[PDB]
Protein backbone atom coordinates (compact mmCIF):
# COMPACT_ATOMS: atom_id res chain seq x y z
CA UNK A 1 0.00 0.00 0.00
CA UNK A 2 1.22 3.37 -0.69
CA UNK A 3 2.50 5.72 1.74
CA UNK A 4 1.55 9.55 2.77
CA UNK A 5 2.89 11.89 -0.42
CA UNK A 6 5.34 14.30 1.06
CA UNK A 7 5.47 18.16 -0.37
CA UNK A 8 8.01 20.46 -0.24
CA UNK A 9 6.62 23.79 1.26
CA UNK A 10 9.17 25.79 -0.33
CA UNK A 11 9.06 24.06 -3.84
CA UNK A 12 6.13 22.29 -4.28
CA UNK A 13 3.45 24.61 -3.12
CA UNK A 14 0.68 24.87 -6.30
CA UNK A 15 1.06 20.39 -5.63
CA UNK A 16 -0.15 20.32 -2.16
CA UNK A 17 -3.90 21.41 -2.28
CA UNK A 18 -4.23 19.27 -5.66
CA UNK A 19 -2.45 16.11 -3.78
CA UNK A 20 -4.62 16.65 -0.90
CA UNK A 21 -7.76 16.76 -3.51
CA UNK A 22 -6.85 13.78 -4.63
CA UNK A 23 -5.32 11.36 -2.45
CA UNK A 24 -7.10 12.91 1.22
CA UNK A 25 -3.84 13.37 2.68
CA UNK A 26 -0.52 15.11 2.14
CA UNK A 27 2.70 15.47 4.29
CA UNK A 28 4.07 19.08 3.93
CA UNK A 29 7.88 19.47 5.14
CA UNK A 30 9.24 22.07 7.19
CA UNK A 31 5.76 23.94 7.32
CA UNK A 32 7.06 25.68 10.23
CA UNK A 33 10.67 26.69 11.07
CA UNK A 34 12.50 25.25 13.59
CA UNK A 35 12.52 28.42 15.16
CA UNK A 36 9.14 28.86 15.25
CA UNK A 37 8.23 25.53 16.27
CA UNK A 38 10.68 26.34 19.32
CA UNK A 39 9.01 29.79 20.03
CA UNK A 40 5.31 28.47 19.57
CA UNK A 41 6.58 25.15 22.36
CA UNK A 42 8.21 27.93 25.05
CA UNK A 43 5.60 30.31 24.38
CA UNK A 44 2.36 27.31 25.07
CA UNK A 45 4.42 25.01 27.24
CA UNK A 46 2.61 26.84 31.05
CA UNK A 47 -0.17 26.93 29.51
CA UNK A 48 -0.33 23.26 28.38
CA UNK A 49 0.99 22.33 32.03
CA UNK A 50 -2.01 24.28 33.64
CA UNK A 51 -4.93 22.73 31.23
CA UNK A 52 -7.03 20.54 33.11
CA UNK A 53 -8.23 17.19 31.64
CA UNK A 54 -10.58 17.29 28.56
CA UNK A 55 -13.64 17.08 30.59
CA UNK A 56 -12.83 18.68 33.86
CA UNK A 57 -16.38 18.99 35.79
CA UNK A 58 -14.96 22.62 36.21
CA UNK A 59 -15.69 23.21 32.28
CA UNK A 60 -18.76 24.12 30.88
CA UNK A 61 -17.94 22.99 27.43
CA UNK A 62 -16.23 19.59 28.72
CA UNK A 63 -14.74 17.36 25.88
CA UNK A 64 -16.10 13.59 26.58
CA UNK A 65 -14.19 12.06 23.38
CA UNK A 66 -10.87 13.33 24.04
CA UNK A 67 -8.47 10.69 26.32
CA UNK A 68 -7.83 11.65 29.76
CA UNK A 69 -4.55 11.75 29.09
CA UNK A 70 -4.49 14.05 26.39
CA UNK A 71 -3.99 18.21 27.41
CA UNK A 72 -5.92 20.64 24.03
CA UNK A 73 -4.96 24.53 24.64
CA UNK A 74 -6.89 26.64 22.34
CA UNK A 75 -7.62 29.78 21.39
CA UNK A 76 -3.77 30.57 20.80
CA UNK A 77 -3.74 34.46 19.71
CA UNK A 78 -3.31 35.77 23.56
CA UNK A 79 -0.69 32.92 24.75
CA UNK A 80 1.31 33.04 21.31
CA UNK A 81 3.52 35.85 19.34
CA UNK A 82 4.98 33.06 17.24
CA UNK A 83 1.08 31.54 16.07
CA UNK A 84 -0.15 35.20 16.00
CA UNK A 85 2.72 36.53 13.46
CA UNK A 86 4.25 33.90 11.96
CA UNK A 87 1.30 30.84 11.80
CA UNK A 88 -1.60 33.12 11.07
CA UNK A 89 0.12 35.01 8.21
CA UNK A 90 2.28 31.64 6.71
CA UNK A 91 2.08 32.20 3.21
CA UNK A 92 2.32 28.46 2.69
CA UNK A 93 -0.98 27.99 4.58
CA UNK A 94 -2.79 30.77 2.34
CA UNK A 95 -2.50 29.41 -0.64
CA UNK A 96 -3.37 26.09 0.01
CA UNK A 97 -6.50 27.53 1.88
CA UNK A 98 -7.33 29.76 -0.94
CA UNK A 99 -7.19 26.72 -3.51
CA UNK A 100 -9.32 24.39 -1.29
CA UNK A 101 -11.86 27.28 -0.49
CA UNK A 102 -12.79 29.29 -4.02
CA UNK A 103 -15.78 27.38 -4.51
CA UNK A 104 -16.87 28.97 -0.90
CA UNK A 105 -15.06 31.99 -0.62
CA UNK A 106 -13.33 33.67 2.19
CA UNK A 107 -11.83 31.19 5.16
CA UNK A 108 -11.13 31.38 8.76
CA UNK A 109 -9.64 30.20 11.53
CA UNK A 110 -12.13 27.30 12.92
CA UNK A 111 -10.03 25.86 15.52
CA UNK A 112 -5.98 26.54 16.14
CA UNK A 113 -4.65 24.03 19.10
CA UNK A 114 -2.11 22.78 20.88
CA UNK A 115 -2.35 18.97 21.72
CA UNK A 116 0.05 17.55 24.08
CA UNK A 117 -0.11 13.53 24.35
CA UNK A 118 0.70 11.93 27.61
CA UNK A 119 2.68 9.18 27.58
CA UNK A 120 0.53 5.85 26.78
CA UNK A 121 -1.76 7.62 25.27
CA UNK A 122 -3.93 5.10 23.27
CA UNK A 123 -4.62 5.18 19.77
CA UNK A 124 -8.63 7.12 18.70
CA UNK A 125 -10.54 5.21 16.90
CA UNK A 126 -10.85 6.04 12.86
CA UNK A 127 -13.07 8.98 12.52
CA UNK A 128 -13.70 11.96 10.07
CA UNK A 129 -13.59 15.36 12.12
CA UNK A 130 -16.08 17.89 13.20
CA UNK A 131 -18.83 15.21 13.73
CA UNK A 132 -18.76 16.50 17.61
CA UNK A 133 -19.45 20.53 16.39
CA UNK A 134 -20.83 20.22 13.16
CA UNK A 135 -23.76 18.14 12.43
CA UNK A 136 -24.34 20.27 9.10
CA UNK A 137 -21.50 18.58 7.45
CA UNK A 138 -22.74 15.18 7.05
CA UNK A 139 -26.23 16.73 5.50
CA UNK A 140 -23.43 17.53 2.56
CA UNK A 141 -23.51 16.17 -1.20
CA UNK A 142 -20.58 13.52 -1.46
CA UNK A 143 -19.01 15.98 -4.08
CA UNK A 144 -19.49 19.31 -2.02
CA UNK A 145 -15.44 20.43 -2.01
CA UNK A 146 -14.21 19.94 1.75
CA UNK A 147 -15.09 23.04 4.05
CA UNK A 148 -12.79 22.66 6.20
CA UNK A 149 -9.08 20.81 6.38
CA UNK A 150 -7.06 20.35 9.08
CA UNK A 151 -2.97 21.15 9.45
CA UNK A 152 -1.58 18.27 11.91
CA UNK A 153 1.82 19.95 12.56
CA UNK A 154 4.25 17.63 14.62
CA UNK A 155 5.88 20.07 17.47
CA UNK A 156 7.59 17.01 18.32
CA UNK A 157 8.77 13.82 16.64
CA UNK A 158 5.79 11.98 15.45
CA UNK A 159 7.24 8.00 15.23
CA UNK A 160 5.44 4.66 14.81
CA UNK A 161 6.31 3.85 18.44
CA UNK A 162 4.89 7.14 20.24
CA UNK A 163 2.11 7.08 18.29
CA UNK A 164 2.11 8.99 14.68
CA UNK A 165 -1.10 9.79 13.02
CA UNK A 166 -3.11 7.09 11.64
CA UNK A 167 -4.55 7.80 8.11
CA UNK A 168 -6.62 5.84 5.18
CA UNK A 169 -5.83 7.49 1.85
CA UNK A 170 -8.56 7.81 -0.62
CA UNK A 171 -10.85 7.62 2.48
CA UNK A 172 -12.19 11.77 1.70
CA UNK A 173 -13.87 10.08 -1.18
CA UNK A 174 -15.94 7.00 1.04
CA UNK A 175 -19.65 6.90 1.03
CA UNK A 176 -19.71 3.22 2.18
CA UNK A 177 -17.54 2.36 5.43
CA UNK A 178 -17.66 -1.40 5.91
CA UNK A 179 -13.84 -1.43 4.77
CA UNK A 180 -12.80 0.97 7.45
CA UNK A 181 -9.99 -0.65 9.63
CA UNK A 182 -6.46 0.33 11.20
CA UNK A 183 -5.34 -2.59 8.21
CA UNK A 184 -5.94 -0.08 5.71
CA UNK A 185 -4.09 3.24 7.57
CA UNK A 186 -0.52 4.32 6.60
CA UNK A 187 1.63 6.09 9.52
CA UNK A 188 2.47 10.15 9.21
CA UNK A 189 6.05 9.72 10.35
CA UNK A 190 7.41 13.40 10.75
CA UNK A 191 10.20 15.73 12.06
CA UNK A 192 8.81 18.58 14.09
CA UNK A 193 7.63 21.79 11.96
CA UNK A 194 6.40 19.28 9.21
CA UNK A 195 2.51 19.09 8.98
CA UNK A 196 0.11 16.53 8.41
CA UNK A 197 -2.89 17.92 5.74
CA UNK A 198 -6.36 16.34 6.15
CA UNK A 199 -9.68 17.05 4.86
CA UNK A 200 -12.96 16.79 7.08
CA UNK A 201 -13.28 13.21 5.07
CA UNK A 202 -10.35 12.14 5.66
CA UNK A 203 -10.40 8.76 7.82
CA UNK A 204 -7.71 8.80 10.43
CA UNK A 205 -6.71 8.71 13.90
CA UNK A 206 -4.31 9.50 16.61
CA UNK A 207 -2.00 6.20 17.36
CA UNK A 208 -0.97 4.94 20.17
CA UNK A 209 1.93 5.75 22.56
CA UNK A 210 3.28 1.90 22.64
CA UNK A 211 6.96 3.27 24.41
CA UNK A 212 5.83 4.64 27.88
CA UNK A 213 7.95 7.36 27.95
CA UNK A 214 7.28 9.80 25.21
CA UNK A 215 5.32 12.83 25.11
CA UNK A 216 3.88 13.82 21.62
CA UNK A 217 2.67 17.29 20.93
CA UNK A 218 1.24 18.97 18.16
CA UNK A 219 -0.80 22.09 16.90
CA UNK A 220 -3.61 21.37 15.24
CA UNK A 221 -5.16 24.37 12.62
CA UNK A 222 -8.47 23.52 11.31
CA UNK A 223 -9.38 26.11 8.85
CA UNK A 224 -12.89 26.32 7.50
CA UNK A 225 -14.83 28.62 5.19
CA UNK A 226 -16.40 31.91 6.89
CA UNK A 227 -19.70 30.60 6.61
CA UNK A 228 -19.36 27.73 9.22
CA UNK A 229 -18.92 28.67 12.89
CA UNK A 230 -15.47 28.14 15.16
CA UNK A 231 -15.25 25.87 17.88
CA UNK A 232 -13.15 28.45 19.36
CA UNK A 233 -13.90 32.25 20.15
CA UNK A 234 -11.42 35.01 20.08
CA UNK A 235 -14.20 37.61 21.44
CA UNK A 236 -12.31 37.67 24.51
CA UNK A 237 -8.76 37.88 23.27
CA UNK A 238 -7.82 41.71 24.18
CA UNK A 239 -8.26 44.91 21.58
CA UNK A 240 -4.24 45.68 21.74
CA UNK A 241 -3.21 41.97 21.08
CA UNK A 242 -5.87 42.07 18.26
CA UNK A 243 -4.87 45.40 17.04
CA UNK A 244 -1.13 44.07 16.74
CA UNK A 245 -2.19 42.09 14.25
CA UNK A 246 -2.32 42.24 10.48
CA UNK A 247 -5.42 42.64 8.59
CA UNK A 248 -5.59 38.89 7.49
CA UNK A 249 -4.97 37.61 10.93
CA UNK A 250 -7.59 39.53 12.42
CA UNK A 251 -9.76 38.24 9.50
CA UNK A 252 -8.99 34.52 10.27
CA UNK A 253 -10.08 35.61 13.80
CA UNK A 254 -13.18 36.52 13.59
CA UNK A 255 -12.03 40.58 13.80
CA UNK A 256 -13.28 41.08 10.80
CA UNK A 257 -16.32 40.85 8.27
CA UNK A 258 -16.28 37.89 5.61
CA UNK A 259 -17.23 37.38 2.06
CA UNK A 260 -18.45 34.55 0.16
CA UNK A 261 -17.89 33.66 -3.47
CA UNK A 262 -20.86 34.14 -4.46
CA UNK A 263 -20.90 36.81 -7.82
CA UNK A 264 -22.80 39.14 -5.85
CA UNK A 265 -21.50 38.70 -2.29
CA UNK A 266 -23.47 40.20 0.39
CA UNK A 267 -21.04 39.26 2.80
CA UNK A 268 -20.93 37.72 6.74
CA UNK A 269 -20.34 39.40 10.01
CA UNK A 270 -21.82 43.06 8.38
CA UNK A 271 -22.85 46.20 10.16
CA UNK A 272 -25.98 48.00 7.67
CA UNK A 273 -23.79 47.23 4.89
CA UNK A 274 -19.71 48.15 6.56
CA UNK A 275 -17.76 45.98 7.37
CA UNK A 276 -16.60 45.08 11.67
CA UNK A 277 -13.41 46.39 11.22
CA UNK A 278 -14.17 49.94 9.17
CA UNK A 279 -17.42 50.41 12.03
CA UNK A 280 -15.13 49.78 14.92
CA UNK A 281 -11.99 51.22 13.82
CA UNK A 282 -10.08 48.87 13.94
CA UNK A 283 -6.17 49.53 14.13
CA UNK A 284 -3.41 47.10 12.72
CA UNK A 285 -0.08 46.16 12.91
CA UNK A 286 0.01 48.25 16.25
CA UNK A 287 3.05 46.36 17.87
CA UNK A 288 2.16 46.16 21.84
CA UNK B 1 -54.37 26.53 -6.19
CA UNK B 2 -54.77 26.57 -2.55
CA UNK B 3 -53.41 29.35 -0.28
CA UNK B 4 -50.82 29.94 2.27
CA UNK B 5 -52.13 27.91 5.83
CA UNK B 6 -52.95 30.36 8.59
CA UNK B 7 -52.32 29.78 11.92
CA UNK B 8 -52.89 31.37 15.30
CA UNK B 9 -49.55 32.09 17.52
CA UNK B 10 -51.73 31.95 20.94
CA UNK B 11 -53.61 28.40 20.19
CA UNK B 12 -51.72 26.52 16.76
CA UNK B 13 -48.26 27.00 17.98
CA UNK B 14 -46.95 23.22 17.68
CA UNK B 15 -49.19 22.67 14.53
CA UNK B 16 -46.54 25.52 13.10
CA UNK B 17 -43.77 24.20 11.99
CA UNK B 18 -44.93 21.07 11.17
CA UNK B 19 -47.26 23.34 8.49
CA UNK B 20 -44.28 24.82 6.90
CA UNK B 21 -42.43 21.39 6.92
CA UNK B 22 -44.88 20.31 4.48
CA UNK B 23 -45.71 22.77 2.70
CA UNK B 24 -42.93 25.66 2.58
CA UNK B 25 -44.46 28.57 4.11
CA UNK B 26 -47.51 29.40 6.97
CA UNK B 27 -48.32 32.64 8.12
CA UNK B 28 -48.64 33.14 11.85
CA UNK B 29 -51.84 35.87 12.34
CA UNK B 30 -50.55 38.59 15.48
CA UNK B 31 -46.96 36.70 16.13
CA UNK B 32 -46.35 40.06 17.42
CA UNK B 33 -48.72 42.28 18.91
CA UNK B 34 -49.89 45.65 18.08
CA UNK B 35 -48.00 47.60 20.64
CA UNK B 36 -44.81 45.74 20.01
CA UNK B 37 -45.00 46.62 16.52
CA UNK B 38 -45.65 50.34 17.16
CA UNK B 39 -42.90 50.39 19.30
CA UNK B 40 -40.70 48.72 16.56
CA UNK B 41 -41.94 51.17 14.28
CA UNK B 42 -41.35 54.10 16.19
CA UNK B 43 -37.62 52.53 17.96
CA UNK B 44 -36.31 51.97 14.06
CA UNK B 45 -38.12 55.33 12.38
CA UNK B 46 -34.95 57.51 12.26
CA UNK B 47 -32.94 54.62 11.44
CA UNK B 48 -34.58 53.76 8.24
CA UNK B 49 -34.66 57.10 7.28
CA UNK B 50 -30.92 57.84 7.20
CA UNK B 51 -29.71 54.90 5.62
CA UNK B 52 -28.64 54.76 2.60
CA UNK B 53 -29.41 52.93 -0.80
CA UNK B 54 -28.42 49.26 -0.35
CA UNK B 55 -24.96 49.26 -2.65
CA UNK B 56 -24.25 53.05 -1.89
CA UNK B 57 -20.88 53.90 -2.38
CA UNK B 58 -19.86 54.74 0.95
CA UNK B 59 -20.23 51.20 1.83
CA UNK B 60 -17.40 48.19 1.94
CA UNK B 61 -20.38 45.35 1.92
CA UNK B 62 -22.52 46.68 -0.37
CA UNK B 63 -25.53 44.69 -1.53
CA UNK B 64 -26.20 44.96 -4.92
CA UNK B 65 -28.83 43.41 -5.23
CA UNK B 66 -31.97 44.92 -3.57
CA UNK B 67 -33.90 47.83 -5.62
CA UNK B 68 -32.00 51.26 -4.86
CA UNK B 69 -35.68 51.78 -3.81
CA UNK B 70 -35.34 49.85 -0.38
CA UNK B 71 -34.04 50.96 2.77
CA UNK B 72 -32.61 47.67 5.15
CA UNK B 73 -31.48 48.46 8.50
CA UNK B 74 -29.61 45.53 10.35
CA UNK B 75 -28.10 45.33 13.75
CA UNK B 76 -31.54 46.26 15.66
CA UNK B 77 -30.57 45.08 19.06
CA UNK B 78 -28.84 48.71 19.81
CA UNK B 79 -31.71 50.75 18.04
CA UNK B 80 -34.53 48.98 19.37
CA UNK B 81 -35.70 47.97 23.07
CA UNK B 82 -39.14 46.00 21.82
CA UNK B 83 -36.46 44.36 19.44
CA UNK B 84 -33.97 42.84 21.74
CA UNK B 85 -36.77 42.77 24.32
CA UNK B 86 -39.83 41.61 23.29
CA UNK B 87 -38.82 40.00 19.74
CA UNK B 88 -35.68 38.27 21.28
CA UNK B 89 -37.57 36.24 23.53
CA UNK B 90 -40.81 35.68 21.75
CA UNK B 91 -41.94 32.38 22.76
CA UNK B 92 -43.31 31.54 19.60
CA UNK B 93 -40.23 32.31 17.83
CA UNK B 94 -38.39 30.01 20.13
CA UNK B 95 -41.00 27.32 20.15
CA UNK B 96 -40.99 26.83 16.27
CA UNK B 97 -37.15 27.29 16.10
CA UNK B 98 -36.47 24.74 18.53
CA UNK B 99 -39.00 22.55 16.47
CA UNK B 100 -37.23 23.23 13.34
CA UNK B 101 -33.72 22.66 14.23
CA UNK B 102 -33.60 20.13 16.88
CA UNK B 103 -31.44 17.96 14.39
CA UNK B 104 -29.01 20.21 14.45
CA UNK B 105 -28.76 21.65 17.81
CA UNK B 106 -28.72 25.54 18.92
CA UNK B 107 -29.73 28.44 16.65
CA UNK B 108 -29.25 31.81 16.35
CA UNK B 109 -30.34 35.42 14.52
CA UNK B 110 -28.85 35.40 11.11
CA UNK B 111 -30.38 38.60 10.35
CA UNK B 112 -32.52 40.89 11.84
CA UNK B 113 -33.53 43.49 9.73
CA UNK B 114 -35.82 46.22 9.13
CA UNK B 115 -36.89 46.35 5.33
CA UNK B 116 -38.51 49.18 3.89
CA UNK B 117 -39.76 49.19 0.59
CA UNK B 118 -40.95 52.76 -1.17
CA UNK B 119 -43.69 53.06 -3.20
CA UNK B 120 -43.98 51.92 -6.71
CA UNK B 121 -40.79 48.96 -5.92
CA UNK B 122 -40.59 46.49 -8.11
CA UNK B 123 -41.35 42.58 -7.50
CA UNK B 124 -38.00 40.84 -7.46
CA UNK B 125 -37.45 38.00 -8.73
CA UNK B 126 -38.25 34.17 -7.58
CA UNK B 127 -35.78 33.28 -5.57
CA UNK B 128 -34.59 30.97 -2.58
CA UNK B 129 -32.65 33.22 0.20
CA UNK B 130 -29.27 32.86 1.52
CA UNK B 131 -27.44 32.24 -2.14
CA UNK B 132 -25.55 35.72 -1.70
CA UNK B 133 -24.15 34.71 1.68
CA UNK B 134 -23.51 30.78 1.98
CA UNK B 135 -22.73 29.22 -1.31
CA UNK B 136 -22.82 26.36 0.98
CA UNK B 137 -26.21 25.64 1.40
CA UNK B 138 -26.35 24.69 -1.82
CA UNK B 139 -24.54 21.96 -1.58
CA UNK B 140 -26.86 19.97 0.81
CA UNK B 141 -28.88 17.14 0.26
CA UNK B 142 -32.64 17.33 -0.80
CA UNK B 143 -33.76 15.69 2.53
CA UNK B 144 -31.71 17.74 4.67
CA UNK B 145 -33.50 19.75 7.43
CA UNK B 146 -33.85 23.31 6.88
CA UNK B 147 -30.80 25.33 8.48
CA UNK B 148 -32.38 28.67 8.04
CA UNK B 149 -35.79 29.83 8.44
CA UNK B 150 -37.18 33.46 7.87
CA UNK B 151 -39.88 35.25 9.80
CA UNK B 152 -41.16 38.23 7.36
CA UNK B 153 -43.05 40.14 9.85
CA UNK B 154 -45.58 42.67 8.82
CA UNK B 155 -44.92 46.17 10.59
CA UNK B 156 -47.52 47.84 8.10
CA UNK B 157 -50.51 46.47 5.55
CA UNK B 158 -49.26 43.94 3.28
CA UNK B 159 -52.28 43.79 0.25
CA UNK B 160 -51.89 42.59 -3.23
CA UNK B 161 -51.57 46.26 -4.90
CA UNK B 162 -48.77 47.14 -2.50
CA UNK B 163 -46.42 44.17 -2.98
CA UNK B 164 -47.36 41.04 -0.18
CA UNK B 165 -44.88 38.71 -0.67
CA UNK B 166 -45.46 35.64 -2.78
CA UNK B 167 -44.65 32.07 -2.66
CA UNK B 168 -44.69 29.06 -4.32
CA UNK B 169 -46.23 26.35 -1.53
CA UNK B 170 -44.41 22.94 -2.06
CA UNK B 171 -41.21 24.85 -3.85
CA UNK B 172 -39.14 24.20 -0.89
CA UNK B 173 -39.10 20.40 -1.75
CA UNK B 174 -38.28 21.04 -5.90
CA UNK B 175 -35.14 19.86 -7.35
CA UNK B 176 -36.11 20.55 -11.01
CA UNK B 177 -36.92 24.35 -11.45
CA UNK B 178 -38.56 24.58 -14.36
CA UNK B 179 -42.19 25.11 -13.19
CA UNK B 180 -40.65 28.40 -11.10
CA UNK B 181 -43.08 30.78 -12.38
CA UNK B 182 -45.07 33.56 -10.95
CA UNK B 183 -48.21 31.66 -12.07
CA UNK B 184 -47.08 29.32 -9.59
CA UNK B 185 -47.16 31.71 -6.84
CA UNK B 186 -49.81 32.62 -4.01
CA UNK B 187 -49.63 35.92 -1.64
CA UNK B 188 -49.06 36.66 2.11
CA UNK B 189 -51.52 39.31 2.43
CA UNK B 190 -51.12 39.90 6.20
CA UNK B 191 -51.79 42.60 8.76
CA UNK B 192 -49.29 44.60 11.28
CA UNK B 193 -47.99 41.90 13.73
CA UNK B 194 -48.85 38.53 11.59
CA UNK B 195 -45.65 36.90 9.78
CA UNK B 196 -44.90 35.15 7.02
CA UNK B 197 -42.46 32.25 7.82
CA UNK B 198 -40.58 30.59 5.36
CA UNK B 199 -37.59 28.26 4.82
CA UNK B 200 -34.28 28.52 3.21
CA UNK B 201 -35.65 26.22 0.39
CA UNK B 202 -39.18 28.08 -0.20
CA UNK B 203 -38.98 30.38 -3.75
CA UNK B 204 -40.49 32.98 -3.05
CA UNK B 205 -40.17 37.11 -3.74
CA UNK B 206 -41.27 40.56 -2.77
CA UNK B 207 -43.99 41.54 -5.05
CA UNK B 208 -44.92 45.00 -7.18
CA UNK B 209 -46.19 48.16 -5.50
CA UNK B 210 -48.48 49.36 -7.57
CA UNK B 211 -50.42 52.29 -6.24
CA UNK B 212 -47.09 54.46 -6.17
CA UNK B 213 -48.52 56.16 -2.58
CA UNK B 214 -47.78 53.24 -0.13
CA UNK B 215 -44.43 52.24 1.69
CA UNK B 216 -44.47 49.15 3.11
CA UNK B 217 -42.22 47.90 5.76
CA UNK B 218 -41.31 44.33 7.32
CA UNK B 219 -39.16 42.74 9.69
CA UNK B 220 -37.04 39.92 8.43
CA UNK B 221 -35.82 37.12 11.05
CA UNK B 222 -33.81 35.05 9.92
CA UNK B 223 -33.21 32.36 12.21
CA UNK B 224 -30.16 29.53 11.69
CA UNK B 225 -28.33 26.84 13.37
CA UNK B 226 -25.38 28.00 15.08
CA UNK B 227 -23.41 26.55 12.83
CA UNK B 228 -23.58 28.85 10.22
CA UNK B 229 -22.14 32.34 9.87
CA UNK B 230 -24.62 35.42 10.58
CA UNK B 231 -24.96 38.04 7.98
CA UNK B 232 -24.74 40.63 10.72
CA UNK B 233 -22.04 41.22 13.55
CA UNK B 234 -23.49 42.49 17.35
CA UNK B 235 -19.41 42.55 17.94
CA UNK B 236 -19.55 46.25 18.14
CA UNK B 237 -23.05 46.55 20.33
CA UNK B 238 -22.27 48.19 23.67
CA UNK B 239 -21.56 46.10 26.21
CA UNK B 240 -24.41 47.57 28.71
CA UNK B 241 -26.69 46.77 26.07
CA UNK B 242 -25.53 43.38 25.50
CA UNK B 243 -25.60 42.99 29.75
CA UNK B 244 -29.49 43.91 29.56
CA UNK B 245 -30.28 41.37 27.90
CA UNK B 246 -31.96 37.76 28.78
CA UNK B 247 -29.30 34.73 28.49
CA UNK B 248 -31.02 33.60 25.45
CA UNK B 249 -30.65 36.84 23.50
CA UNK B 250 -27.57 37.03 24.11
CA UNK B 251 -26.76 33.10 22.81
CA UNK B 252 -28.83 34.80 19.66
CA UNK B 253 -26.51 37.81 19.04
CA UNK B 254 -23.47 35.37 19.49
CA UNK B 255 -22.06 37.19 22.73
CA UNK B 256 -22.15 33.41 23.90
CA UNK B 257 -21.22 30.02 22.92
CA UNK B 258 -23.14 27.33 21.58
CA UNK B 259 -24.04 23.96 21.05
CA UNK B 260 -24.70 21.36 18.22
CA UNK B 261 -27.12 18.34 18.83
CA UNK B 262 -24.41 15.63 18.44
CA UNK B 263 -24.73 13.43 21.31
CA UNK B 264 -21.10 14.27 22.96
CA UNK B 265 -21.27 17.75 21.59
CA UNK B 266 -17.66 19.82 22.22
CA UNK B 267 -19.26 23.14 21.47
CA UNK B 268 -19.27 26.16 19.08
CA UNK B 269 -17.34 29.48 20.08
CA UNK B 270 -15.58 28.03 23.37
CA UNK B 271 -12.75 29.05 25.22
CA UNK B 272 -10.40 26.15 26.21
CA UNK B 273 -13.41 23.45 27.33
CA UNK B 274 -15.59 27.18 28.85
CA UNK B 275 -18.34 29.46 27.72
CA UNK B 276 -17.60 32.93 26.47
CA UNK B 277 -20.11 33.68 29.32
CA UNK B 278 -18.54 32.44 32.10
CA UNK B 279 -14.94 33.38 30.93
CA UNK B 280 -15.73 37.19 30.47
CA UNK B 281 -18.00 37.07 33.69
CA UNK B 282 -20.91 38.46 31.38
CA UNK B 283 -24.05 39.52 33.20
CA UNK B 284 -27.68 39.37 32.35
CA UNK B 285 -30.80 41.06 32.51
CA UNK B 286 -28.86 44.50 33.90
CA UNK B 287 -31.36 47.45 33.25
CA UNK B 288 -29.46 50.38 31.67
C1 LIG C 1 -10.59 9.86 21.30
O1 LIG C 1 -11.12 9.65 19.98
C2 LIG C 1 -11.44 10.74 19.23
C3 LIG C 1 -12.47 10.61 18.30
C4 LIG C 1 -12.85 11.69 17.50
C5 LIG C 1 -12.23 12.94 17.62
C6 LIG C 1 -12.71 13.94 16.76
C7 LIG C 1 -12.35 15.41 17.15
C8 LIG C 1 -12.91 16.42 16.31
O2 LIG C 1 -13.94 16.23 15.65
N1 LIG C 1 -12.28 17.66 16.18
C9 LIG C 1 -11.08 17.98 16.84
C10 LIG C 1 -10.17 18.66 16.03
C11 LIG C 1 -8.93 19.00 16.55
C12 LIG C 1 -8.60 18.66 17.87
C13 LIG C 1 -9.51 17.97 18.67
C14 LIG C 1 -10.75 17.61 18.15
C15 LIG C 1 -11.63 16.92 19.00
O3 LIG C 1 -11.73 17.32 20.16
N2 LIG C 1 -12.45 15.91 18.58
C16 LIG C 1 -13.45 15.32 19.51
C17 LIG C 1 -11.19 13.07 18.55
C18 LIG C 1 -10.81 11.99 19.35
C1 LIG D 1 -34.11 42.12 -5.79
O1 LIG D 1 -34.22 40.69 -5.87
C2 LIG D 1 -33.76 39.94 -4.82
C3 LIG D 1 -33.28 38.66 -5.09
C4 LIG D 1 -32.80 37.85 -4.07
C5 LIG D 1 -32.75 38.29 -2.74
C6 LIG D 1 -32.24 37.39 -1.80
C7 LIG D 1 -31.80 37.98 -0.43
C8 LIG D 1 -31.20 37.05 0.47
O2 LIG D 1 -30.65 36.02 0.09
N1 LIG D 1 -31.26 37.28 1.85
C9 LIG D 1 -31.90 38.39 2.41
C10 LIG D 1 -32.67 38.08 3.53
C11 LIG D 1 -33.38 39.10 4.17
C12 LIG D 1 -33.33 40.40 3.68
C13 LIG D 1 -32.58 40.71 2.55
C14 LIG D 1 -31.87 39.69 1.90
C15 LIG D 1 -31.11 40.06 0.77
O3 LIG D 1 -30.46 41.10 0.84
N2 LIG D 1 -31.00 39.27 -0.34
C16 LIG D 1 -30.08 39.66 -1.45
C17 LIG D 1 -33.24 39.58 -2.46
C18 LIG D 1 -33.73 40.40 -3.50
CL1 LIG E 1 -2.52 12.82 15.86
CL1 LIG F 1 -41.57 40.73 0.99
NI1 LIG G 1 -9.18 13.90 14.18
NI1 LIG H 1 -36.14 36.50 -0.01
Amino acid sequence: KSQIPRLSAINDLHKIWPTVEEHGAAIIESFLSLDIVRRLNEEVDPFVKIEPIPAAKTKDHPNHILSTTTRLVNVLAPISKAYREDVLNSKVLHRICSDAFHVYGDYWVLMGAVMELAPSNPAQPLHRDMRFSHPIVEYLKPDAPATSINFLVALSPFTAENGATHVILGSHKWQNLSNVSMDATVRALMNPGDALLITDSTIHCGGAETTGTETRRLLTITMGISQLTPLESNLAVPRPVIESLTPLAQRLLGWASQRSAAPRDIGLLTIRGNSIEKTMNLKAEQPL
